[PDB]
């Protein structure tokens, strides 16, 4: 029986029904931009679980015994095995909302409500946005406009590793013990993504070590004339979001010669690494059912920082991410198994 949560499901990148899930996510994806949190989530469970199935649905009989497909979802199904289309999809693609919105909030620096604000004003290319001479814009979408042809092209693995070696020679000039990891996307096996996460930690640095080092290195990367943009600001953990200059050199896989890169760098206590690395390598909808099936089947409280036993009171230590899936009573989910 395939259960309802994403974290009692291996989720590879396989994917027999993309053309159920492709659709489902957009629909979810509307729903998140129209602020409906309920039909959204609705459709993100659907998606998820069909993205676990082992074979593609290609009657109505197949989805029998598969949980989270509610009467909505199962139209939707119906409709694609019927002509190879989402008729709903399709409209949400060809809305003007959606469209823009999708559009807008491709820029690094804008959100929901400066979207929002922009779709109102009667905007809906950026090149309007961009020229216009009355909006004013914040330093984070000062940097989005600048780089977004880099930015809105996917990362690939040759990248992504030139940027760990970027991130450890910084790391290690301060830290010479720091442990870095790659999280994310990446560490699931995915060959792309809009971003390149790391985790640092180190098992002797002291708290004020640990406060300095993301200041430490974002300094000496503006001293060799790397830091494209830096913003040193919260998980609860100490964390930055950054965009760096990639000499095309360094990557082992034209143009100006570079690549601008969207990091982020998250610092952690050495004794919280286990649950740091659980929920930044992902995926969002793993990390959900992770959560929900702590609190809901063990009455355990799990978040990025600690997992929490509300019955015996205490604290529950973890020196990986084994370790925590034995204490929830889960079998072990591989990265690579968690692209729910
Ligand atoms: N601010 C935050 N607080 C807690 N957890 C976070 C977080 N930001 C991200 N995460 C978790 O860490 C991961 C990476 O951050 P993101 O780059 O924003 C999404 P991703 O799908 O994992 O990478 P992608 O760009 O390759 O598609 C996600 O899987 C996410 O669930
Ligand atoms: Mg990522
Ligand atoms: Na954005
Ligand atoms: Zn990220
Ligand atoms: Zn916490």
């Amino acid at each position: 029986k395939i259960s309802q949560y994403a974290c009692q499901r291996r989720t590879t990148l396989n994917n027999y029904n993309q053309l159920f899930t492709d659709a489902l996510d957009i629909l979810a994806e509307n729903d998140e931009l129209r602020e409906n949190e309920g039909s959204c989530l609705a459709f993100m469970r659907a998606s998820s679980v069909l993205k676990s199935l082992p074979f593609p649905i290609t009657s109505m009989k197949d989805t029998e015994g598969i949980p989270c497909l509610g009467d909505k979802v199962k139209s939707i199904i119906e409709g694609i095995i019927e002509d190879g289309e989402s008729s709903e999809a399709k409209a949400v693609l060809n809305d003007e909302r959606y469209k823009s919105f999708k559009l807008f909030t491709s820029v690094f620096g804008v959100g929901l409500k400066t979207a929002e604000k922009w779709f109102r004003m009667g905007f809906r290319t950026l090149s309007k946005i961009q020229s216009d001479k009355s909006l004013r814009f914040t330093q984070m979408q000062k940097a989005g406009f600048l780089y977004y042809e880099d930015l809105v092209s996917c990362v690939n693995r040759p990248e992504a590793e030139a940027v760990s070696m970027l991130v450890k020679e910084a790391v290690v000039t301060f830290l010479p013990d720091a442990l870095v990891t790659m999280t994310g996307g990446f560490r699931r096996g995915k060959m792309t993504g809009h971003d390149v996460d790391f985790l640092i930690t180190s098992p002797e640095a002291t708290e004020d070590e640990e406060q300095q080092l993301l200041h430490k290195v974002t300094d000496f990367w503006k001293q060799q004339g790397l830091l494209l943009y830096c913003d040193i600001l919260e998980d609860h953990f100490q964390k930055c979001f950054l965009i760096l200059k990639l000499d095309h050199g360094r990557v082992h896989s034209e143009g100006k010669g570079w690549k601008a890169i969207r990091v982020d760098l998250v610092m952690c206590p050495y004794d919280r690494r286990a649950f740091a690395l659980l929920g930044w390598t992902g995926s969002r909808q793993f990390e959900r059912d992770l959560r929900r099936y702590a609190t809901h089947e063990r009455k355990m409280m799990l978040d990025n920082h600690a997992l929490y036993d509300r019955t015996k009171r205490v604290f529950l230590e973890a020196e990986s991410e084994e370790e925590i899936f034995a204490h929830l009573g889960l079998d072990y989910i591989e990265p690579w198994e968690r692209n729910a």
